Parts: structure tokens; sequence; C-alpha cells
């Protein structure tokens, strides 16, 4: 997260660490089995970090569990980033309490401009690489449709939405991946692609979680 600030300790208690050796995605919990992230983070083999803050230290309130299957959307395309969406069942449940819960799918898509909370661990530099040990946010709204197309002629399709500002300064970026952007106690965004990140008229870019709530839950009940 570039432009943010550093959460209180685990006030997003739905935001998971996907680690494979070390972070390298976001994620969100769902359901007390399973997990949403991006497509493009899979990885054969993931271990979900639950009720993190700092990554880097044994705080005690972490549950760590391994992924018992990993599901990418079956019409995510790698080239475009359409259905940049996948699922994780955890090889038992999580238990839910203060610092580890879920957060709930969407009743609807949401208004443009709508305030959402953005979340991760990824890079907090906008030129150069820092990958903070605590877990960064940033609050940031649903961007006009004019604005989001504008920014990337030809390539938002309707599964997509933008998050975030067009001035410089302000975006998730590498390592934010998969993790949640939650406006109004819903899950509306998954953390998915732009161009660099922070540049100017050039915003982030979100899986738009309101098209994928049948998929989400028809998953859920046949796994
Ligand atoms: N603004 C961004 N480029 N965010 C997405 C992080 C890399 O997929
Ligand atoms: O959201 B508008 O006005 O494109
Ligand atoms: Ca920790
Ligand atoms: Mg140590
Ligand atoms: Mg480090
Ligand atoms: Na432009």
């Amino acid at each position: 997260i570039v432009g943010g600030y550093t959460c209180a300790a685990n006030s997003i208690p739905y935001q998971v660490s996907l680690n494979s050796g070390s972070h390298f995605c976001g994620g969100s919990l769902i359901n007390s089995q399973w997990v949403v992230s991006a497509a493009h983070c899979y990885k054969s083999r993931i271990q979900v970090r639950l009720g993190e803050h700092n990554i880097d230290v044994l705080e005690g309130n972490e549950q760590f569990i391994n992924a018992a299957k990993i599901i990418t959307h079956p019409n995510f395309n790698g080239n475009t980033l359409d259905n940049d969406i996948m699922l994780i069942k955890l090889s038992s449940p999580a238990t839910l309490n203060s610092r580890v819960a879920t957060v709930s799918l969407p009743r609807s898509c949401a208004a443009a401009g709508t305030e959402c909370l953005i979340s991760g661990w990824g890079n907090t530099k906008s030129s150069g690489s820092s990958y903070p040990s605590l877990l960064q946010c940033l609050k940031a709204p649903v961007l006009s449709d004019s604005s989001c197309k504008s920014s990337y002629p030809g390539q938002i399709t309707g599964n997509m939405i933008c998050v975030g500002f067009l001035e410089g300064g302000k975006d998730s970026c590498q390592g934010d991946s998969g993790g949640p952007v939650v406006c109004n106690g819903q899950l509306q965004g998954i953390v998915s692609w732009g161009y660099g990140c922070a540049q100017k008229n050039k915003p982030g870019v979100y899986t738009k979680v309101c098209n994928y709530v049948n998929w989400i839950q028809q998953t859920i009940a046949a796994n």
C-alpha cells in the first residue's frame, strides 16, 4: 500500500497473508473454511496466516492453516486479468473471534464515490521497494466509470472496478494482490492490477466481487 497508514493491530480481522515461505499475497476470510484472493496469486501450495499484524513476529493471535484446495476461476484470463479471483479452502476451519472474522460478501454493487478500505503487506514505496512488517491501510473511493475506463482504454471489463485516486500517490501495489477492498461492511474488490502503483491517472483496478457471489457460494457448497 503506497500512501497509506499503519492499521490498528487486528482491526482488519478478515485480512489474511498468503505464505509460500514468505508473504506473497493477501486474501479475505469470507467463511470459516474459505479465503478469497486473486487468481494471479496462484501457487500450488499456500499456507494461510490469519490474525496477523506483524507478519515477521509471532504475537500470539495468529492462526496458520494450510490450504487444502486452491480453485481459480475457470474463466480467469492471464492477459486481460478478467475474472481475477481464486478460492482457497482451509485444511481446518479458522477459529472466529475478535481478531479473526469473516467479511460479508456484497449485497449489491457499490455506487461511485463509496468510501472503502484497502489493506495489505505490499510495497509501500512509489519509487523503490519497501515491504512492511505491519499491515497497511488506505481509505479510497470507488471511482467514476469515466475516471476508470478513461485511465485504461479498452481494458476495463464489466468484472472490474477502479478504487483510488487519479492524482498520484495513494494505491495498492505488489504484494497487496489478492487482498480486500471493503466498503460499508462488504467485500467489493480484490486487489488485481494496474500500471505500476500510485502513478497519476493509473488507479488500481480491482476484481468486482459483486459479480461473483454465486460463483463463490456454489464453489463453497460443492467442495
Ligand atoms: N495499483 C495496482 N497496480 N494494484 C495491483 C497490485 C499488483 O497486482
Ligand atoms: Ca505475526
Ligand atoms: Mg524471531
Ligand atoms: Mg521484510
Ligand atoms: Na490517460
